[PDB]
């Protein structure tokens, strides 16, 4: 099974990348978990785009309607619409606290959709 129990996000760096000519939001996030004494407490950082950050949301919320209290930032594919230093704080800022209450649910901590999300998956959903 899942050996879960208490796990550690936050964001340190962020940073736009850019993808089939389009640039999207990146945000790093360093998930540390605090293992049995016996094992030495692991930590790591992955990117997290701002479209992964909403998508765990919708899978949260399924489990916890007081997340649906929770508002993420978005932003257009359009051309001219593009990620300026302006937002990527104003949603950083979003998206630090914004994990921080998915840790603070006692619900969240045991729900998947968070170990998924706070693990290096590139893909996902």
């Amino acid at each position: 099974g899942s050996n879960l129990g208490m796990w550690k996000a936050s964001i340190t760096s962020g940073e736009v990348t850019e993808e089939n000519g389009e640039q999207l939001p990146c945000y790093f996030v360093m998930v540390s978990l605090q293992e049995v004494g016996g094992v030495e407490t692991k930590n790591w950082t992955v990117p997290r785009r701002l479209s992964e950050f909403q998508n765990l949301h919708r899978k949260l919320s399924e489990c916890v309607p007081s997340l649906k209290k929770v508002q993420l930032p978005s932003l257009s594919k359009l051309p001219f619409k593009s990620i300026d230093q302006k937002f990527m704080e104003k949603s950083k800022n979003q998206l630090n606290k914004f994990l921080q209450n998915l840790l603070s649910d006692e619900r969240l901590c045991q729900s998947e959709a968070l170990y998924a999300f706070l693990s290096p998956s590139p893909d996902y959903l």
